[PDB]
């Protein structure tokens, strides 16, 4: 059974960058629903699979990708943030960012560009391309997860669904992007990067 | 030059169903941006068309559908609402709804179902199918407009992008759907229906 | 385990409308590959689901929909055709057609148009909408199956992938559509209709 | 007005790798139809844009991308091939390849895989990412053009629509891919590369 992970910090720990109301709803309501809905969807698919009902399996795909991706995405997202986040990464991760994007600041502009560019709901990602052996930026629609749909290993995700910023930044998504850099947990992003170090 | 239409009522005229803050931002900020961005996009396409630059024309499609659809959708939406809305339609429109959906209440449940079912950003629509000569319910993603992408003539649209309800109803989209029925301008929906009366 | 069904007739039974080379290749190579790949994909999904590996489940969706859809679609297609087919249907089906499309000829026009309209690979379908309780024509891309993706019940499908007609009709898909009417198994289409209209 | 370019060689010049019947049909019928439909669609767009008819502009997008993309893609494809082609490229291009893909053979493996991987109709491409300043392989569905939809610059395209190989290789797309390497115009691919790498 999939389960809702606890936040690594309190709901108001990312203030004033992301306020407590957004965090509380985002975790206890939005993420929570994806987990429960994912479990329900998985149970329906085992039944469909057991009966060899291909039509049912296909009909369940949107729910599985949506709720499953929702669980995958938010689980990573919480770990990507920290009250003591911000600044820049060091060592290998930093060198890779410099190598692949020119400089840390350029990288921030490129991931900001990808995140602000999402039309409708979605996510901006810094991922790792195993085949090419380098970092790569990508944007995903709705809850479509990065690895499941592109093969890239997620390192840092920026949720740009309106439920992630509208209460506080209203329609000005760039203000939200501006603020989130202050709470990025580069320690976690570095750990995920080193995890694909092969 | 496309322009931002004035609202047919004040920003707080739909209270308590849709609060003033949502309306003020939705119209003066969200719709406004689509109009300006649409004008910019159209100007780029005339240049691309004049030079016969097919690649540029294709690259501009997402911006044109997104901002153009945004303008089309919101323009219709404002006219679909009224402080003195609610209740049920009469005459032909009502008979068609009964004929095509069984009853007015069933119709409300079906359009509610379509609207709540949108994964991510989008719209729920009651449209008119000219070929079949009957009403039809459809859901559209992001700002993809009803007529431009399905051929159905829009009669009533329900915006389910989070910027349309999150500030007030948070993650509970069904509460928003529950409330909006109280401000539907059936007089306008009837006018649009009679407009395809041929 | 899914299996390749035998054709209900000889590979050259549909001559001269659909030649024997196309039929033999379509059944013994094309459909067979979808069956094989479906079995492979389904088993990978069994493992992924057992491990609660959401990323793997999602990554397998394109292969499951494509190959699963391929199996569903071609299985129905073989039964929709017959060496003694052609002409028009009778009874309730014919009544539904004239009623929902005006006449049999207008119906041919609509389904032909939907099939010829597919850009790229896909299928044209005459289906049954259990919700509205009436017939409905739809087009599906690649191997996306009718019921699994639209909820409509398949009654008659027209495969417009190039492998279904290139060898014989070359780029003239309209000639292929005109010819296929001569081999439609209306008896089978009637069964499928009476089956969901109980 | 867009025009159908003459082929840079005889229809049977690529024998036995791609037969003359496929070449003649592909150029004189398939590509020709895209050109004709593109001109028709572009003119309708001129009218729609002049009237500020956003709905019509949006409704025309599928036809413009499909036919416009068709023209762009096939125009490049003819130049990427040659009767005296085959072998490997030299100089900077070859350096970029081994560098970005490991070796020429690994590159063939990657592009072949991308091309054979297309489910339904589409293209496999070796492109140039001006942003990262390196080569990049991508697959595009139907006639969606490489630059217009991904921003990457096309260097070499492999058409994997069934009309490009069914007549000769039947359902065995891998045999088609193996054969096409013998006619790649590396001289042309080099030009396109040096052109965007200025
Ligand atoms: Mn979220
Ligand atoms: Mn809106
Ligand atoms: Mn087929
Ligand atoms: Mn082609």
């Amino acid at each position: 059974k999939h389960s809702l992970p606890d936040l690594p910090y309190d709901y108001g720990a990312l203030e004033p960058h992301i306020n407590a109301q957004i965090m509380q709803l985002h975790h206890s309501k939005v993420h929570a629903a994806y987990v429960n809905n994912l479990n329900v969807t998985e149970e329906k698919y085992q039944e469909a699979l057991a009966k060899g009902d291909v039509t049912a399996q296909i009909a369940l795909q949107p729910a599985l990708k949506f709720n499953g991706g929702g669980h995958i995405n938010h689980s990573i997202f919480w770990t990507n943030l920290s009250p003591n986040g911000g600044g820049e990464p060091k060592g290998e991760l930093l060198e890779a960012i410099k190598r692949d994007f020119g400089s840390f600041d350029k990288f921030k502009e490129k991931l900001t560009a990808a995140s602000v560019g999402v039309q409708g709901s979605g996510w901006g990602w810094l991922g790792f391309n195993k085949e090419r052996g380098h970092l790569q930026i990508a944007a995903c629609p709705n809850q479509d997860p990065l690895q499941g749909t592109t093969g890239l290993i997620p390192l840092l995700g920026i949720d740009v669904w309106e439920h992630a910023y509208y209460l506080q930044y209203k329609n000005v998504r760039p203000d939200y992007l501006k603020a989130i850099w202050n709470v990025i947990n580069w320690e976690n992003v570095t750990e995920r990067y080193m995890a694909c170090k092969k």
